[PDB]
C-alpha cells in the first residue's frame, strides 16, 4: 500500500514554521511540491507558517500513481491541514489545477478555513469522458507559456487514475455550495489543460459573499511557474492579510 520507488529530487515537501496565520499549498495530478514551491517560500519569508505536502504516489513514480486513489491524495491533504491546526489559529488553502479541486474539497468538509485561492482549479473536464484506452498515457509536456520553465511531471498518465481524478472533481463539483469563506479564483485565459470556465462553475457555485475571479492573460495552466507568478503571489499575500485573524 506504499510507495515503492524514492521521491525525486525537487518533489521534497516544505514545511516552515513562523506565526499563528498558516497556508497549505496543493499541487496538482502527475505533478509534485516544485509547482508550488516559489509561492511557498514567498509566504514563508513575509512571515506565514507554511505546509506544501506532498500528495501520495506523486514525486516518486507513476507505478506507485497507479496504486493510489483520490482518497490518498485527500489524505495528504487532510494531514498537511492537520498539521496546520496544531500550529496555526487562521488557515488558508490554495493550489493549482487538481491541488485547486483539492483546496475546494477541504473547504467544503472544514468551515474553519478562512479563504481559498483555487488556481486554474479543475471540477469538470469533458476530455476525460470522450477519452473514457492503453494502460499508460504520454504525457503531453508541461502547459506553459514560458518555455524556459522546467516543470516536474511524471513522463506517463495512468489512466486508472482518470478516473480517479473523475470521481473527486465530480464531489467536488456537487458540494460547491458548502464553501462560504472568502476566495481569490485564479484563472489563466489560456489554459489548454482545465478549460478555463471551471472558474466560473466555481464562482457560481459556491455560497461565498465575498469572492472574485482574477484573469491572468500571459500564462498557461502552470501559472503558479509562468509569467504571471509574481502577481499571483503578491495578490494571494494581500488576501491573506486582509482575511487573517
Ligand atoms: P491538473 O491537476 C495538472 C495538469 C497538468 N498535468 N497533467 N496531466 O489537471 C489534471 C487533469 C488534466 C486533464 C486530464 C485530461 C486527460 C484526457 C485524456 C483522455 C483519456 C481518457
Amino acid at each position: 500500500m506504499s510507495e515503492q520507488y524514492p521521491v525525486l529530487s525537487g518533489a521534497e515537501p516544505f514545511y516552515a514554521e513562523n506565526g499563528p496565520v498558516g497556508v497549505l499549498l496543493v499541487h496538482g495530478f502527475t505533478g509534485t511540491p516544485h509547482s508550488m514551491r516559489p509561492l511557498a517560500e514567498a509566504y514563508a519569508k513575509a512571515g506565514y507558517t507554511v505546509c506544501l505536502p506532498r500528495l501520495k504516489g506523486h514525486g516518486t513514480h507513476y507505478e506507485d500513481m497507479e496504486r493510489t486513489t483520490f482518497h490518498d491524495w485527500v489524505a495528504s491533504v487532510e494531514e498537511g491541514y492537520g498539521w496546520l491546526k496544531q500550529r496555526c489559529q487562521t488557515i488558508f488553502v490554495t493550489g493549482l489545477s487538481m491541488g485547486g479541486t483539492l483546496t475546494l474539497y477541504l473547504a467544503e468538509h472544514h468551515p474553519d478555513i478562512c479563504g481559498i485561492v483555487p488556481i486554474n482549479a479543475a471540477v469538470d473536464i469533458p476530455a476525460i469522458a470522450a477519452g473514457m484506452l492503453p494502460r499508460y498515457l504520454d504525457s503531453i509536456g508541461s502547459d506553459l507559456k514560458n518555455p524556459d520553465v522546467k516543470e516536474l511531471a511524471y513522463e506517463k498518465t495512468p489512466t486508472a487514475s482518470l478516473l480517479q481524478l473523475a470521481r473527486l472533481m465530480a464531489q467536488t463539483k456537487a458540494k460547491l455550495d458548502r464553501i462560504v469563506c472568502p476566495a481569490l479564483i485564479f484563472v489563466s485565459d489560456e489554459d489548454h489543460v482545465v478549460p478555463p470556465g471551471n472558474a466560473d462553475i466555481i464562482f457560481q457555485g459556491i455560497s461565498s459573499t465575498e469572492k472574485e475571479i482574477v484573469r491572468l492573460r500571459n500564462s498557461y495552466h502552470v501559472a503558479t511557474l509562468d509569467y504571471d507568478q509574481p502577481m499571483i503571489i503578491e495578490r494571494s499575500l494581500e488576501f491573506f492579510a486582509k482575511h487573517a485573524g
